[PDB]
Parts: C-alpha cells; sequence; structure tokens
C-alpha cells in the first residue's frame, strides 16, 4: 500500500 513518495 503506497505511502506518500513511496509506493510499496
Amino acid at each position: 500500500d503506497c505511502f506518500w513518495x513511496y509506493c510499496v
């Protein structure tokens, strides 16, 4: 699931 400048 995506964090603010990092998609994981």
